[PDB]
């Protein structure tokens, strides 16, 4: 599944090279600006725990972040700043890059690789 295939065949955008978080383009967007720290960023995403979601669908409304400022894991921060307007990419995303070894209960373990679709809605300059 889409996971496994993300193990095989994304890129590695982590600075360590160290698999850490793992990127496929599966729609292309526009635009050649990427957003960047400090950017209001719109989304659509459906993650899960790599073993088989939660969806910002399922609240009827995109989901909205500030890019660079830890208000998401880390991995969405480095991943999100790849992505052009009208992208949809999957990232798998090591622990490392995410919740660690403690985890953030009751919905993700420890030691957890998670896996997302994100679709890039939009974004604007702080
Ligand atoms: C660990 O907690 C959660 C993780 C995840 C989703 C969570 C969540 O909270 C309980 O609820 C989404 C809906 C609530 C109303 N919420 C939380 C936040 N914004 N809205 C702020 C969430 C900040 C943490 O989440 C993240 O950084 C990432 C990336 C951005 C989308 C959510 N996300 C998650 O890790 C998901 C998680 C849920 C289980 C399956 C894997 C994805």
């Amino acid at each position: 599944g889409a996971p496994a295939t993300v193990t095989e065949q994304g890129e590695d955008i982590t600075s360590k090279k160290d698999r850490g978080v793992l990127k496929i383009v599966k729609r292309v967007g526009n635009g050649e600006e990427t957003p960047m720290i400090g950017d209001k960023v719109y989304v659509h995403y459906k993650g899960k725990l790599s073993n088989g979601f939660d969806s910002s669908h399922d609240r009827n409304e995109p989901f909205v972040f500030s890019l660079g400022k830890g208000q998401v894991i880390k991995a969405w921060d480095i991943g999100v700043a790849t992505m052009k307007k009208g992208e949809i990419a999957h990232l798998l995303i090591k622990p490392e890059y995410a919740y660690g070894s403690a985890g953030s209960l009751p919905k993700i373990p420890s030691n957890a690789t998670l896996f997302f679709e994100i679709e890039l809605l939009d974004f604007k300059g702080e």
